Order: C-alpha cells, then sequence, then structure tokens
C-alpha cells in the first residue's frame, strides 16, 4: 500500500514531537482505568518519576514475602508501578520508533571521565577505543521502565554520552511529555547492547554517539522459574551414572562442607577420596551444561570483597537511615572490572531474594552463558524451593557493572544493596 516509515522526530520541529505526544496519550488514556490513569499523570512529576523508577527495580530483588506484606498493606507505590505495567500492555507499537535511551555512563559500567581534553570539553580517540573495547557486546539492563526520548531536547548536555536504537513495533508502550521533551516508555527489564560508538558534535558539545540494540536477557529476577528448571533439567539424572548421582547427592546432602573445605584449601593435604567424589560432582555437571544463556543469582556478605561480613552501606541522618553514597562510589569504582573467583562448586538461585539470604547486601547477577559447566538441581528430593543451579569449581566471574539499589526487608526495614553484574571468564589457573 504505502511506505511505513519508523517513528523519528530527530531534527525534526520540537512541536511536532510535542503535538504528536500528544495525540498518542490522549489514544493511550481511553485504553485506561482511573488509577492507572493517575498512576501515570504522576510520571510527569520528574522527582516521582525517579522515584518509581527507583522502586521498581528495588522489588526486583525484595523477597516475594516482602512483596507480600507490602500488598497487604495496600503499598501505592506497589500498586502504582503495578498499574503503569498493566498501563503499558495495553498499547502497542504500529512502527518502530528510533530515540535515545536513558543509559548514564555508570549504567554502562563506566566510571572514568569522557570529556579529558580541552578543559573536559572535548573527547580523545584514546577514550572512545576505551569506551569501544570495555562496551560492544556488553549487554546493560535497564531494571526499570526505560525511556525512549523522541529528539535532541531529550539530550543532557552535562552527560557524555548518547545512546540511541530502535524499538521495534508491537512492543508496549507509553507516551509522557514535559514541556520540551516528549518520550515512549517502555517496560520493565529491557537490556542495552552498544553495537558501535563513534565522538559527535551536537549544538557545539562532544558526545559519544552510541548505537544499540534494545534485548531482553533471560531473568527471572526475585520470581525465579522452576519451569525452566523441569523443562531443562527434568531428564537429568536419567543421564547421570550411578557414581554420578551419588557423587552429586553427596555434595547436596552430607559432604559440602568437607568438599569446599578441601577445594578452598588447594586440595592440601591431599585426600584421594575427596578427590575421587569431586570428579565425579565435576563429570555430572558436564552431562547436561547451561542450555542457554540466563541470569542466576548468588548473595553474600563482604567477606568475599575484604570487607566486614557485616560491612553496610546505609548511614544515619537525622534519624533517618538513607545510602551512604561516599561508600557506594568507593566500591562501584573499586570492583568495577575486577574477578571474582570460586574454588569450589558454587551455588545460585534463579529466585534473585530467597527470605533466608534476604539481608545479604552483595547481591551477584551472574549471566550462566551457554555451555557453562553447571545443573539446574531438578528431580533431586528436598530441593523443590531452593531453584538452584549448581556450577563447577573454579567458575571465575568478571563484574562488569555494579548497581545500588534499595531492598524492601520487611514492612518497617529496607537496606542499600549492590546488584553486581559479572560474566564468564576463563577458570582462574590454580
Amino acid at each position: 500500500p504505502i511506505i511505513k516509515e519508523p517513528i523519528d522526530f530527530i531534527n525534526k520541529p520540537e512541536s511536532e514531537a510535542k503535538e504528536w505526544g500528544k495525540e498518542e496519550e490522549k489514544r493511550w488514556f481511553t485504553k485506561l482505568n482511573n488509577l492507572e490513569e493517575v498512576a501515570v499523570n504522576q510520571l510527569k512529576n520528574k522527582e516521582y518519576k525517579t522515584k518509581i523508577d527507583n522502586f521498581s527495580t528495588d522489588i526486583l530483588f525484595s523477597s516475594l514475602t516482602a512483596i507480600e506484606i507490602m500488598k497487604e498493606d495496600e503499598n501505592q507505590n506497589l500498586f502504582d508501578v503495578e498499574r503503569i505495567r498493566e498501563a503499558l500492555l495495553k498499547n502497542t507499537l504500529d512502527r518502530d520508533a528510533i530515540g535515545y535511551v536513558n543509559f548514564t555512563p555508570k549504567e554502562l559500567g563506566i566510571n572514568f571521565s569522557i570529556r579529558d581534553v580541552e578543559l573536559d570539553r572535548d573527547i580523545s580517540d584514546e577514550t572512545l577505543d576505551k569506551v569501544r573495547q570495555q562496551i560492544i557486546n556488553q549487554e546493560y539492563t535497564k531494571f526499570s521502565f526505560i525511556s525512549l526520548g523522541l529528539n535532541d531536547n531529550s539530550i543532557n548536555e552535562s552527560v557524555p554520552v548518547i545512546v540511541k536504537t530502535r524499538v521495534p513495533t508491537t512492543f508496549d508502550y507509553g507516551v509522557l511529555n514535559d514541556k520540551e521533551t516528549v518520550s515512549l516508555l517502555l517496560n520493565q527489564g529491557f537490556s542495552i547492547i552498544p553495537e558501535s560508538a563513534i565522538i559527535t558534535t551536537i549544538k557545539g558539545k562532544d558526545y559519544i554517539l552510541i548505537e544499540g540494540s534494545l534485548s531482553q536477557e533471560l531473568d527471572f529476577y526475585n520470581k525465579g522459574s522452576e519451569a525452566w528448571g523441569a523443562e531443562n533439567y527434568g531428564d537429568y539424572i536419567s543421564k547421570l551414572s550411578h557414581e554420578q548421582l551419588g557423587a552429586l547427592e553427596g555434595y547436596l546432602h552430607s559432604d559440602y562442607k568437607a568438599i569446599n573445605s578441601y577445594l578452598r584449601n588447594n586440595r592440601v593435604p591431599n585426600n584421594d577420596e575427596l578427590n575421587k567424589k569431586i570428579e565425579l560432582i565435576s563429570s555430572a555437571l558436564s552431562v547436561k551444561p547451561i542450555p542457554q544463556t540466563l541470569i542466576a543469582y548468588r548473595r553474600v556478605d563482604g567477606i568475599p570483597f575484604d570487607l566486614p561480613s557485616d560491612f553496610s552501606f546505609d548511614k544515619k541522618e537525622n534519624g533517618e537511615i538513607i545510602a551512604d553514597k561516599q561508600k557506594l562510589n568507593e566500591f562501584i569504582d573499586k570492583w568495577t572490572g575486577k574477578e571474582i573467583e570460586n574454588l569450589s562448586f558454587s551455588s545460585t538461585s534463579l529466585k534473585s531474594t530467597p527470605s533466608s539470604f534476604s539481608k545479604r547486601r552483595f547481591i551477584f547477577r551472574l549471566r550462566l552463558s551457554e555451555g557453562a559447566i553447571g545443573a539446574f538441581i531438578y528431580g533431586f528430593s528436598g530441593f523443590q524451593d531452593e531453584q538452584e543451579i549448581l556450577l563447577n569449581k573454579n567458575s571465575t566471574f568478571k563484574i562488569f557493572r555494579i548497581t545500588p539499589i534499595t531492598s524492601i526487608i520487611n514492612r518497617v526495614t529496607k537496606m542499600t544493596q549492590v546488584v553486581i553484574d559479572a560474566e564468564g571468564i576463563q577458570n582462574k589457573e590454580i
């Protein structure tokens, strides 16, 4: 019939983006109930939008117990997040949309400066190259709703990177605007994969312009997925030899302390019996390697970072508990880019926040890549709740981003915690 171009207001008059935004908001609101409208309308206030976005991240990393407490308490922040989600489901793109997603350098794991030269106005090719090497083909999740600014009025001149992407037709969306900006609002939990980066000058200012692909990395946050374990590891026990099964059973039930200690102590003093069991457990975990990339979680206290076990990121101010931003910055700056070893086998769960681990502040959000040696512990008596994925000994990870959050522990207790994104790298030579 007639060629369909993408929504693209870049370099068009702001008045045209604005009137499109109003028309699209009007269309969207015809599909909403009053509470949904109230929830979405409040996003007009930048303070509330920041608050709700942060809250929408916090709840992915709070226990299902804590969520249920908030629902029975009629928590308006949680209901407002649910209402926004519901409003978005009602509205789908009929064309692709091009625009700028709200990622800062810190959210791309960049803690070094970008405009390094000529009174911190210009960007060196050296720095561009450093950014390219660190971020291209890495995947950075936006835990909150993601905003797509539709024209250059959306660019914050003080933020030296711009991330441009294309949102596919059929994706759910809302429309937001203020006086000078127009944006789409998209669902929580998309990621951006930077594909290229250049230096660009816009209205006399320099930026690294990143072209990113919008993606969805498989991740069940606090909800987990027993179904994933059943689908992928239903036949797992049927594939194990009797000796493999016995060795894995032993590790899951009775031998784990001994085996963990031995491995953590570099197998000194040598112990043949443990050596044999360990060979069988690694053998078992190699029978059905992780079949596709997905996220699993492991919460720890300060000990792995050489910090006191009860290291805290919170301080008191006027009787109020708030994040200690200096500590968060110190930790993020130090640990972004560092490697984390696991000399023994290590447990992870598809659930981000099992209640019994809810007060541990250091949340490893581990990318388990296709082919990683490990197994979901499915089919094993006593392990239905845990959704455990057991990883092979010597599984080493590199942290590539650390995101502060405020986890909700219970009705009266919140805690500053950090989500530590890490990817698999070569087993540390040992």
